[PDB]
């Protein structure tokens, strides 16, 4: 499928869009609706298969999500989205405001439209995370191989393929070094690409037009989601925009988050 129901309901039905990955750093959407009131149903976003991605644009992804929802026959009451999935939320709430009769509410959880600078922010922590296993040495000259592309290559789908060119070449090579059994190798590599598929692609959608009707819920942390902007563009930006003191790791985890996305989702 294309989505996964995370919570279960009798009635109107909650997206959320993010890209799912066990293990991470960041509280997800499971850790969200755990502290929710248990009625509404909510399903989130599946990535495609792995390697299945290749050779799908934005367009193929937002039309995979639409049609299952579309197929399914259920009306969508809010569309939620979580860093980068925050762009095809967008796009997703913005289509169903079309093919509904009631437009669902959007919420966005430090939006994000991937630059440059996040891939190879984003870069960075993957590789410094697998510095255990990888070994130091493989890792700082992944992370100097990184560098060097993030320097050299200025658009964003450009600097993805070759960021993903130089983790698949240095898993290959900790393979070979025999680092990592194989099949660990081909599963983090494969993993690594269909996000750089997935961030690219959200970064295509125009997040101008999709978020001008968001509820924004940001967390403190200066580079995530909407912080880095001065505070006119924020405001330009979206419809409104909720603060909360914590780490952009924990807003999904957070009970006042939780506490006020069910009075935005009331």
């Amino acid at each position: 499928r294309a989505w996964r129901p995370i919570a279960g309901g009798p009635g109107p039905l909650v997206l959320a869009v993010d890209f799912a990955a066990t293990g991470r750093p960041e509280a997800a959407f499971a850790d969200l609706v755990a502290r929710l009131d248990p009625g509404t149903e909510v399903w989130e976003s599946l990535q495609p298969p792995l390697g299945t991605e290749t050779g799908m644009v934005a367009e193929d992804y937002v039309t995979r999500w639409e049609e299952e929802v579309r197929a399914s026959g259920r009306r969508i009451g809010a569309v939620l989205g979580f860093s980068a999935g925050s762009a095809f939320a967008g796009e997703l709430a913005v289509r169903l405001a079309r093919s509904q009769p009631r437009s669902p509410r959007l919420v966005v959880f430090d939006p994000e439209s991937p630059t440059t600078s996040t891939l190879y922010y984003q870069f960075r922590k993957v590789v410094e995370s697998l510095a255990g296993v990888l070994g130091e040495q493989a890792a700082r000259e992944a992370l100097a191989e990184g560098t060097a592309a993030a320097d050299r290559i200025g658009d964003v789908e450009g600097l993805g393929a070759e960021l993903v060119r130089v983790f698949t070449a240095a898993g290959r090579a900790a393979c070979a070094a025999a680092d990592l059994d194989d099949e660990f190798a081909d599963e983090l590599t494969a993993t690594y690409r269909s996000f750089v598929s997935y961030l690219v692609a959200a970064a295509a959608v125009d997040h101008v037009k999709c978020w001008s009707g968001a509820v924004a819920v940001s967390s403190a942390t200066p580079t995530s989601g909407l912080n880095p902007l001065d505070p006119a563009a924020r405001a330009a930006l979206v419809e409104r925009e909720l603060t909360f003191d914590v780490h952009h790791a924990d807003l999904l985890r957070d009970p006042g988050v939780a506490r006020a996305v069910a009075r935005l989702l009331a």
